[PDB]
């Protein structure tokens, strides 16, 4: 079918994931028609803590977590606010500060993927329900 | 019955959980073997999301999805991935943003054993065939 795309960063790579994935569905992105419904990307943020340390008393485990938040807006009822929270452990290799800045960013790129595959599949659960 | 248990977080819940499910199943881990078959715990992600919100207005109930994947490689044959998911779905109560804490992590733990119960299971299977 067809929808309305928003977002408040159009170059952002969640922002592109989605796009991808709009386009593998056969659904052509309408220029923000009212009686169609829109998907609203509003925000998505990436947070590192330290999740248990070493004897030494330097990181042994990391906890990253993808937040991310939307709104769909069917039409025939009132947009609604969707957030999504990713959490991922993983252990710090001894390499140096740039080769953990090359594993963290990896796992962040398969966060991303899981998000944009969860919007839609969100978008599409809320969908077959105001069939009702 | 043994086996050798290879994980990329040694110190994750998940690991700790596969190994006490494992004594519990009277299942042996040794050291890597070409006569022993190896599990290997690749990685293991949790999603949380809005399901559904109250008429009023915070977030009515969340569901909660558990991700495993893992390798398991029979002496002499090739090794094989698989993959395994847990979904739950919690309501959420309007205490403290802090209360709820030490609940829904209760609420992991759970799917983490559900899912090491799981990863036992489809294994068992794997070499009975």
């Amino acid at each position: 079918n067809q929808l309305s795309l928003s977002s408040s960063d159009e170059y952002k790579e969640l922002t592109r994931l989605v796009r991808e994935r709009l386009r593998l569905n056969n659904v052509k992105i309408v220029d923000a028609a009212n009686d169609v419904p829109v998907l609203r990307l509003i925000t998505d943020s990436l947070e590192r803590s330290t999740l248990s340390l070493y004897p030494t008393g330097n990181v042994a485990e990391y906890e990253l977590i993808y937040f991310v938040e939307f709104a769909v807006a069917l039409p025939g009822k009132e947009a609604q606010p969707f957030k999504i929270e990713i959490r991922r452990d993983y252990l710090d290799d001894p390499r140096t500060a740039l080769a953990k800045s090359r594993e963290m960013e990896l796992l962040v790129k398969e966060m991303r993927i899981q998000a944009a595959d969860r919007i839609l599949q969100s978008m599409a659960s809320t969908e077959v329900n105001l069939e009702h």
